[PDB]
């Protein structure tokens, strides 16, 4: 009945119930899934909105830049879903650029040291967690993250243009890695889903010339997609990542998956 | 419990058990899928095929160059189907180039009358099919077409490369159309399959540099995936068809999935 | 001092002096090329038009449909430019597809015949004209046609989008052909240029949907491009094609150099 | 008479005669260019290196980590070609990776801070060298940088292919901040040369899998290749380079052209 019945999944990123990684939790325990989750630094919070998910699943601490973390990951994951269990997916649904790397700020002003951090959890981590994670994975296992098409420039998303970048290549070694396993690694890449990180990108503050430019951007989403697009419902993204998650996609591996309305097929 | 319970799908380009569209029409019955069947010019054999799939479905003739056929093709359906029923999903599954357009032929000496139907049967008619099919298709729907990446030039595919690349762009214009109905278009790009339609490449006959190239070309898929490429099993080709003729891709059209084992994400 | 001193160039499709060709044309005989062109059906017109370059140079007629002209041609060239002298650069500067193909005229209702007629010409000939005309080329010699990118749909362009996917994959076999011969071939994606061939692309006629579209996409250019974009000269295009044709990029072969103020890399 | 005659153009990344930007400048100066040079770390080396090329040429001290020397840099610049002059071209040849990143090492063991630093001289300063240098260059200028193509993955090159992947990312937004001075900024991905950062990828270091890997690689390019490629001479490389440096590009901003053979559009 289930597309992913018997499987067990961890998912990282959930921070409120706009999240896109709380969706597909929501989506891959509708479809039988057992999960275990991952939240970082304001753990109480985040355990209140997992206890809106369909069914109840054990939530850990995981900074992705916090090493000690990264080494007791799949001892944590191990005691979570039973010794002589192993996960069958993982989702990475996690970034951060700071302040001045997107948004208003210029470009060239960006400090190293934020770029840095930036793409050390946005892209750095895929691996990192892949790394951790690999060791207690099944074959025909499943690795996906979260992308967002950065094959051209555009205004504001600046520095998470880069990031992203990185993170479509890393997944590809990230791949070679995996296939060892007999596990796949896939991005998906969402269109304009309405996020916590999704209001930080101006930081939200108003009527600068990046706002406008911003909600152009996001309103030819629906413009060119053939079969529309709503900034409003994450579930056509979480079904995607579930699919992937699936036994479904079985060929597919170092790749992206494009969760967009068809928005980038079309120029106009 | 089926992926595609309830869903009335049209397969068309089942000739023998080894054809793409053969194990496509099998995993969509085991899903739960209700079929309708096109075959071209050899029907009484391809009905002797069709009789070995798990569930019956009727069958009727398309030559995507007939235009009576095309202007008939949705009543017939309907009339196999029902009034008042619809199509969910068609597949095509469908391609030709005469011998002077591939295998050892020079790529200069195949004439313009050739290639021309090489074009006809393996890219315009996604464009047919669809014209003709989209007004007896529910909202919701999925067309899928089988591809072969042509983004790079190879030896012995020659004048089907080309075929590929307006498929491609085909495809995307299809998707406009659709879209007005609700209805998804998308390619599979898959690896090499054993198929009839492969065996006719050189046009079989032997010990050419060409038949030494297509052996090296298909040994290159294996190597380059991450999780290995198996020429002799379509299952995983099927099943990605079947994931985009389901509810589990909801946001992706205009668009290519490859089933490929990873092999165009690496270089070596 | 001149860019292309002493080569020796052919160029096709001079129908106007807004013709892209004619502007390429004109840059050659300023970096001191020394040119046969090519014309097709209007031969006195070409003619006037061509009497206004700066320097005289042969005119032969070539219809790239005509297969006793493809034929002639080398001869025919090669007693224009004198026995023992060969040609260093050819330009392929040739498109059409028939009313029905393109503008507002629905997408599925272009019969074959007619879409076949536009491949013939703008696809096709790239590989029939190399092929008459690299037996009479120089090593280090180069071929260049004109694309417009085809990589997403977008309104209007229809049909001539997927002869241009098609131009872009025989392109690459072209070059297969021709480095046997020591001779490069590329394409120019160039961006929207004011000629006659963009004249007719609604088929001028009014006030409808798809002009408006046009006009839209059009415009999208010069905001998208780094640079800018200016629809009213055709030198930087003229000039990126001399570029190709010169001994500067020695090392780009099956490829694609985008004249379009860099708008293809911006999103928005 | 010639190319770049009477530009001023930096060049950034000389350490050895084999250097690619060694080859850039000495083409430059061959078409009458003249040239500023930046040199890291061994200053009294790289001075003795470059009294080998056709003409003199100021050098200056620039490691694109010392905040110092990217504040002091466009004073230094405009002090070694006069008050009232400005650049017209910069040349980025610039890469590290530290040893875990790349070569024998395994791809999840090399450390962040590792990973870091190489993505910030790779990557990162193609953004602070024209942050520098935008404000003393004049309208009509070029900025270039060098790539290797990171589209897919491949053995060895590993997390240099991520920095790669984030270059041409970083590429595409510089272009929209030079774009308000008149100036282009692209990357040229080149085939593989025999360069001093090229014997460091394994590190030279002997016998193992990924030193038969990296040979098996690097010959593919030559076979793929329509026109070949030799590994031993940088000259088509730093043609195209000048290429772009030139007014015969004006209209490509944003981009990568492919000095590489034409390898990356062939399979096989
Ligand atoms: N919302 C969109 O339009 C959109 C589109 C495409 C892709 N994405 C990507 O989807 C993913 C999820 O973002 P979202 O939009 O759902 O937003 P969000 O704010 O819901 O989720 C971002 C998550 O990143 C987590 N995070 C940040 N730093 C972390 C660290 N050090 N370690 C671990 N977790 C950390 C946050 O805790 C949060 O849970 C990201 O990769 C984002 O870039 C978003
Ligand atoms: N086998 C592979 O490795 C491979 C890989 C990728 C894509 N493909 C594509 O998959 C599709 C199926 O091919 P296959 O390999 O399974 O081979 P096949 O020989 O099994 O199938 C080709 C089908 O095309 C049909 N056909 C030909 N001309 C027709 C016409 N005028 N009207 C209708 N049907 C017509 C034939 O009847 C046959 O059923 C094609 O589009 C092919 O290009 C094949
Ligand atoms: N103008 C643009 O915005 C633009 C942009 C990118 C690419 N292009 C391409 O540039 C090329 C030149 O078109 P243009 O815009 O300068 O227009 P045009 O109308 O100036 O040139 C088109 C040429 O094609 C020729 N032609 C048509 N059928 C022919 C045949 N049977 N044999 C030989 N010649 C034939 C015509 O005689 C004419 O000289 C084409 O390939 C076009 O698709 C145009
Ligand atoms: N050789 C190839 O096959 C090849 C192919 C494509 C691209 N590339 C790229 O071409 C460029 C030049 O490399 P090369 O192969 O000619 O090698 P190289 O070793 O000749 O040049 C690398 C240069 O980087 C400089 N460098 C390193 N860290 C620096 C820093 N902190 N600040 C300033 N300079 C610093 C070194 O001083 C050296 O001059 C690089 O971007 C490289 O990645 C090389
Ligand atoms: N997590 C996270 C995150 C961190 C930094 C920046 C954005 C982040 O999440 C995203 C939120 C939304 C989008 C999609 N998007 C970009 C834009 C405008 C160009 C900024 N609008 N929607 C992409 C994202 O990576
Ligand atoms: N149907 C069909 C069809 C018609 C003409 C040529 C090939 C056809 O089917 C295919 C069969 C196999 C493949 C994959 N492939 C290509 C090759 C060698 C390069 C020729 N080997 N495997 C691709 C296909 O389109
Ligand atoms: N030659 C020729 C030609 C033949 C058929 C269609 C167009 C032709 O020339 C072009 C003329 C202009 C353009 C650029 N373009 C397209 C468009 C709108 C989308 C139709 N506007 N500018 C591209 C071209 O191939
Ligand atoms: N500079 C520099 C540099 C720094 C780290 C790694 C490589 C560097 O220069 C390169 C040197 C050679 C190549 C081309 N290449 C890659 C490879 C094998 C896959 C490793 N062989 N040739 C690409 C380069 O970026």
């Amino acid at each position: 009945t289930g597309l992913l019945d018997g499987k067990r999944i961890l998912v990282s990123g959930i921070i409120t119930d706009s999240s896109i990684a709380f969706h597909i939790a929501r989506v891959a325990q509708e479809q039988g899934a057992q999960l275990v989750l991952t939240g970082f630094d304001r753990l109480r919070l985040i355990q209140r909105i997992t206890d809106r998910l369909p069914a109840k699943a054990p939530l850990l601490e995981l900074d992705v830049q916090n090493e000690e973390h990264l080494a007791s990951l799949a001892g944590r994951v191990t005691e979570a879903i039973g010794a002589g269990n192993k996960l069958d997916g993982v989702v990475h649904s996690i970034g951060f650029m700071p302040q001045t790397g997107m948004g208003i700020n210029p470009f060239f002003d960006a400090p190293y040291a934020d770029v840095s951090k930036g793409i050390h959890i946005s892209a750095y981590s895929y691996a990192s967690m892949a790394k951790a994670l690999l060791p207690i994975m099944n074959p025909g296992g499943s690795i996906v993250g979260m992308d967002f098409d950065p094959s051209r420039a555009m205004p504001a998303y600046n520095w998470m243009t880069v990031a992203k970048s990185a993170l479509e290549s890393v997944n590809r070694f990230v791949a070679r890695e995996a296939g060892k396993y007999g596990v796949r690694s896939n991005l998906v890449a969402a269109g304009p889903i309405r996020t916590l990180a999704m209001s930080a990108i101006v930081g939200g503050a108003l009527g600068e010339e990046a706002g406008a430019q911003i909600q152009l951007l996001e309103e030819g989403w629906d413009q060119r997609a053939p079969i529309g697009w709503n900034m409003k419902d994450a579930t056509p993204v979480a079904k995607t990542v579930c699919a992937l998650l699936s036994d479904w996609l079985p060929a597919t591996t170092g790749d992206i998956i494009y969760a967009d309305g068809g928005a980038h097929t079309q120029l106009l």
